């Protein structure tokens, strides 16, 4: 049930300086969307793996990772914590060890849990790898407005900063979806890149838009970026029809394709009178 | 390393078994081919003891030029309609599956593919070449429909298609096949596949600036300074390319080879 999950995510978040109620709320809202969409496809691999779709311990863990990502994003974008603290935190999460600075016990707790629950431990090292990649991508995008990046470099970094690769890997880790052997597949790698680019753009259309408008003030940036979103969605579809991926990968990917951020992140923020 | 005109005649001798083949196809193929071989020659000298493949082996060289000539010819068949839709499909099936062409007039197809299979150092490169051929073929036609769509596609789709249509993957794969450059193993790396997409994107953007990116963007977003954008993009891909090449040091002759392609000008042969 929703509020039990939100509160367990929230409770863990108190061991993270800068954590906000919204980080836990956006996480459970997005996570629930993904888990229920893939539920039926997840029941079939359920006998094989023994990983039960409604395993409370697995759900809350998946939501915590999601909250972790939203939090890190804000930390990076809003200065919620200092740059020294962000470095110690990212360093810890990237190796799966406790943070060296006080106030971030949640890093040790979550990585320890992920290690323990890993179906195929190769997913755990991959998640650590994806975590380091995410951190660097967040850094890079930030250092980019403090000349400019090209649309191509932006999108290349954006694919890593949208963290869809981390989301999929955490799902594989908890429900034994064998992403570790699937990624060796060129076409799987290619759609993962497409789905991410779709995510980065869907979000920014709520930054690529500003980046472009500054470079080419006379360019119809919004129409363009909207055509790019349509384009990627079409390429994503073509490939989806020409490749067959074991359950629940097909649904998972399409589930990520439809999830608009309006269902998460930039919609959730604590209320104030104003 | 075999004289230029003799190589041209060698290529032309085979090209004559392909309907629509023109003298210019053989010439361009030898020109581009020589440019590439000259720039990776120091490396190939180094790997030749291990592989037994001589940088100057005339059989290897002409075969490489014949494949380039095949690619130039196919582009023209597609763009200028040198052969019928039916004939192009039959040719693309033969070259893409590695079997004889089912329609007459294209004997050169089965002949070239058979030599490549036979000459392959690592036969996985031959299978990869058939795959790249299918990708190239599909991209040439899809790209063709575009200047006739009324419903042009996104820049994303254009570049993705242009990466395949520029054929650098085919060139690299054909070189690996003939000189034993172990491309099938290097592809296991994520960073190698990435530089492959990058250098191809660079080739597509360069050829177009000099289905076409400019024409596409201009008539879709007419107020956008498309040429400014594209040049930025190209410098963008170039920076990314240098990055990866620097980080991972690919075995010889891949560095010199990728470098040579980033620098090659469609004007040096076309
Ligand atoms: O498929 P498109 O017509 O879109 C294009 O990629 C062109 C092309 C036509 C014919 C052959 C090739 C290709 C094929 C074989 C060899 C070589 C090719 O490109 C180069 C460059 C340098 C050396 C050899 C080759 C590329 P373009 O960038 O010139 O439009």
């Amino acid at each position: 049930q929703t509020e039990r999950a939100v509160q367990q995510v929230l409770e863990w978040g108190r061991s993270l300086t800068g954590f906000a109620d919204e980080h836990a709320v956006e996480a459970v809202r997005g996570g629930q969307y993904i888990l229920q969409r893939i539920h039926p496809s997840l029941r079939g691999t359920s006998a094989r793996t023994g990983r039960d779709p409604q395993d409370e311990t697995l759900i809350v863990t998946f939501y915590r990772e999601l909250a972790l990502l939203f939090w890190l994003d804000d930390c990076n974008d809003l200065g919620l914590i200092s740059p020294e603290q962000l470095a110690a935190v990212e360093q810890a999460l990237g190796q799966g060890v406790p943070c060296a600075l006080p106030g971030f016990e949640g890093c040790a707790v979550l990585r320890a849990s992920l290690a323990t629950l890993a179906y195929d431990r190769r997913d755990y090292a991959q998640l650590l790898d994806d975590t380091r990649c995410y951190s660097a991508a967040l850094r890079a995008g930030h250092a980019q407005a403090v000349e400019r990046w090209s649309y191509a470099e932006y999108l290349h970094n954006g694919i890593d900063s949208i963290a869809y690769a981390n989301v999929f890997c955490c799902l594989s880790l908890l429900w034994g979806l064998d992403m570790a052997t699937l990624r060796a597949r060129p076409a799987f790698r290619q759609v993962l890149r497409l789905i991410s680019a779709i995510g980065r753009l869907q979000n920014d259309l709520h930054n690529a838009v500003i980046l472009l408008l500054q470079r080419y003030p006379a360019m119809p940036v919004v129409e363009f970026l909207n055509d790019e979103l349509a384009g990627h969605t079409r390429m994503l579809h073509r490939v989806m029809a020409e490749e067959r991926f074991p359950a629940p990968w097909g649904p998972l990917i399409e589930a990520m394709a439809a999830i608009r951020v309006q269902y998460y992140r930039t919609s959730t923020s604590r209320y104030r009178s104003d």
